DNA sequence: CGGCTCGCGCA
DNA sequence: TGCGCGAAGCCGAT
């Protein structure tokens, strides 16, 4: 549809009807941003080509009530600062609450919507909100990966297997979906509070903190601050003081040496084809930035195409066969410990180093990428099942993890479980051929005294 | 057949 | 600390 630095891959078309006469409306879901932007951007150009206004509907479920006040804030605060920066543009946005597939279809037929575009995802609940829309509107409806540098359709058309088989067709498409992005022009034709959004949110959450003995909150939410801007500087001071470093550093929790960037890559406020154009053309390690961007390229969108074309992501079934024969031999041997779900959110485990880190889960809302390896392994070890284990792990990743309720919690998750995008392992009591780690050897690693005493 | 994102002995 | 081997199933280039 036009445009001349628009990739026509990155759209594609889920509906196909006759074009109306009003205003193009683009559904903002995950990428809540208004620089680097796909899905605005060709919204923006499709608008212009119709001589229609853009204008922006997001719509708040009640998917905010499973998780916790850190996540709502950590949104809502940014997409106030989005308002803002949208209205600077002279793009209108609307804030809807309840069902999508029923309120963004009433959207569209009130507002008398020439066009709908929405950004990509491969969550379950994303397609189902996505197919009721489809029975309810007679619009065109078209979707745009604004997550990954490669549109997840394009980079590969099976679930793939390990990264080895991945890292060749990701960096192969690399010189042609690697650009840099054009500024969104602003709307020449101009035509609820999010404030009362978040206190009537707040309100219902507030029971369901995570409080200490003496009453008083456990999260800490001074060590991300919310929002575009500040996404923006994370990532220049990241490439300026830390990105040299990343390479040797980035498996010792006890030093901030990684970038920081989940929570904002999650909620979309910041484009990690942006991280990765900034970090190719700086001048840093040259082991240090291959680490890197095989963390932000590779694995963050193979955790896309695992949710995308398995849809039992989050089950015992996503696992490989060989995962699932081994784990099945195993399952009537005895636990060194049992653990329930309380014990293990409260940090009440025999473990110091596991409590450490639940502890800084539950205190900053994004534990050490290495730590969340033993943390998730260590639930196999000490729990009923590999079904409660996955139940617990998964549970625990998503409420209080502040880039939850991500494919790559759900990948991730799998990898420390099931073996996901890994390989067999000596074989072991309990956990299988599921590759193991142990206390003494984080020994070996970090010193692991240092972070357990700065969580308790 | 080669090589994949742990523990462990060893300088 | 950094290095090299060990224990293990399988994809994919042929
Ligand atoms: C059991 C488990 C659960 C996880 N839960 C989540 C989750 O809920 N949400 C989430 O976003 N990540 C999750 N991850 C992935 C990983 O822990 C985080 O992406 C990372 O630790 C966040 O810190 P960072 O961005 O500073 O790390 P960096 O090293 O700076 O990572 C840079 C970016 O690369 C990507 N990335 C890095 N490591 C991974 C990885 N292993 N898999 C996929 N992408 C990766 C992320 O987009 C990240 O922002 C989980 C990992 C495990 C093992």
């Amino acid at each position: 549809p036009r445009g001349s630095h628009m990739n026509p891959k990155r759209i594609r078309a889920l509906k196909s009807g006759k074009q109306g006469d009003g205003p193009v409306v683009y559904w903002m879901s995950r990428d809540q941003r208004a620089e680097d932007n796909w899905a605005l951007l060709f919204s923006r150009a499709i608008a212009k080509e119709a001589n229609v206004p853009v204008v922006v509907v997001f719509c708040l479920t009640d998917e905010f009530l499973e998780a916790g006040i850190r996540q709502y804030e950590f949104m809502l605060k940014g997409l106030q600062e989005l308002e803002v920066s949208l209205s600077r543009k002279k793009i209108p946005s609307f804030f809807l609450r309840g069902d999508p597939g029923e309120k963004i279809s009433r959207f569209v037929k009130d507002y008398n919507a020439g066009t709908l575009v929405t950004d990509f995802s491969p969550l379950r609940i994303k397609n189902q909100w996505i197919e009721k829309v489809i029975s309810g509107i007679s619009i065109p409806f078209f979707e745009v990966d604004a997550h990954n540098v490669v549109p997840c359709w394009e980079a590969s058309q099976k679930h793939e297997y390990a990264a080895h088989t991945f890292r060749p067709k990701l960096y192969a498409l690399l010189p042609e979906f690697l650009e840099e992005f054009p500024e969104l022009e602003p709307n020449s034709v101009t035509p609820e509070t999010l404030s009362d959004v978040l206190e009537t949110g707040v309100k219902a959450l507030l029971p369901e903190r995570a409080l200490l003995k003496n009453k008083d909150p456990l999260f800490e939410p001074w060590h991300f601050e919310p929002g575009e801007k500040a996404a923006k500087k994370v990532m220049e001071s990241f490439i300026a003081d830390r990105l040299d470093s990343y390479g040797a550093l980035r498996n010792d929790p006890t030093k901030n040496m990684l970038s920081n960037l989940s929570p904002y890559l999650h909620f979309g406020q910041i484009s990690s084809q942006r991280v990765v154009l900034e970090v190719e053309k700086a001048e840093s390690n040259p082991g240090s930035k291959k680490a890197f961007l095989d963390e932000i390229l590779i694995w963050k969108e193979i955790s896309d195409n695992f949710c995308y074309y398995n849809p039992g992501y989050d089950g015992f079934e996503s696992f490989p066969s060989w995962a699932k024969e081994s784990l099945n031999a195993h399952r009537n041997d005895v636990r060194s410990h049992i653990y329930t779900l309380e014990e293990f959110e409260a940090g009440k485990t025999h473990d110091p180093l596991w409590n450490a880190s639940q502890m800084e889960l539950l205190s900053t809302g994004k534990m050490h990428g290495y730590t969340r390896m033993y943390w998730a392994k260590k639930i196999l070890e000490w729990s009923e099942s590999p079904e409660k284990a996955l139940e617990i792990a998964i549970c625990l990743n998503d409420r209080y993890e502040l880039d939850g309720r991500d494919p790559n919690g759900y990948a991730g998750i799998a990898w420390s479980i099931g073996g996901v995008h890994d390989r067999a392992w000596g074989e072991r009591e309990v956990t299988g051929k599921i590759r193991y780690m142990s206390y003494e050897g984080c020994k070996r690693k970090f010193d692991v005294k240092l972070y357990i005493e700065k969580y308790s």
